[PDB]
């Protein structure tokens, strides 16, 4: 189930985060934690592609090694807050699933600056739901989160504390392919 309605960032600057750029996610949060993995990678790219507002999303579990990517077309529900029905892709944007009624998920920057930003999503995959999902991004993998993000993530009244980082997985992306699936 999903439960909250996230406030997108005052101020947020769309151009600067669908710039076309990679965001990795370092650390998460799911308020249904076992609704996702102890362990886990992901990214995205996110930018406008021919007019059209795009995602492309990367997931990797680093123990079992399941791989997807998925492509979607945002739409806007206010600044800084979308819905996204989305396809599942190999990495060269070939579709495994088409899109569909039921395949969405809503997407809210809650804080961003040019290298960091926090986010929520509620993704509905048929009636099913993950929860919940927070997650601090970084344009650098490897960064560790700094006092803008965290303190973003004290004003959305959650505790960084609590969020589990990604960063001892050995996560390694495929950048090239994000950008490229923007386009698909
Ligand atoms: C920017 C953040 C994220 C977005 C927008 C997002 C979106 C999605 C989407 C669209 C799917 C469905 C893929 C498909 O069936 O085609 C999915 C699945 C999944 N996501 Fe995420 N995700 C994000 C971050 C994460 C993170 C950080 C975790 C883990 C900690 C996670 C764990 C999962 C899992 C386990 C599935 C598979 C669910 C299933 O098998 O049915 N996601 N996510």
């Amino acid at each position: 189930a999903c439960t909250k309605n996230a406030i997108a960032q005052t101020g947020f600057n769309k151009d600067k985060y669908f710039n076309g750029d990679v965001w990795y996610v370092t650390d998460y949060l799911d308020l249904e934690p076992d609704d996702v993995p102890k362990r886990y990678c992901a990214a995205l790219a996110a930018g406008t592609a021919s007019g059209k507002l795009k995602e492309a999303l990367y997931h990797y579990d680093p123990k079992t090694q399941d791989t997807f990517y998925d492509v979607s077309e945002l739409q806007v529900e206010s600044l800084g807050k979308y819905t996204a029905n989305f396809k599942k892709v190999d990495k060269n944007g070939n579709v495994k699933v088409a899109v569909t009624a039921g395949n969405y998920y809503t997407f809210t920057v809650m804080y961003a600056d040019d290298s960091s930003a926090l986010i929520h999503t509620c993704l509905h995959k048929g009636n099913k739901d993950l929860g919940d999902l927070y997650a601090v991004l970084n344009r650098n993998k490897d960064a560790a989160a700094g006092d803008k993000v965290k303190s973003a993530v004290s004003a959305a009244t959650l505790e960084f504390s609590k969020f589990i980082s990604t960063k001892e997985n050995n996560c390694a992306y495929d950048n090239d392919s994000l950008k490229s699936l923007l386009t698909k």
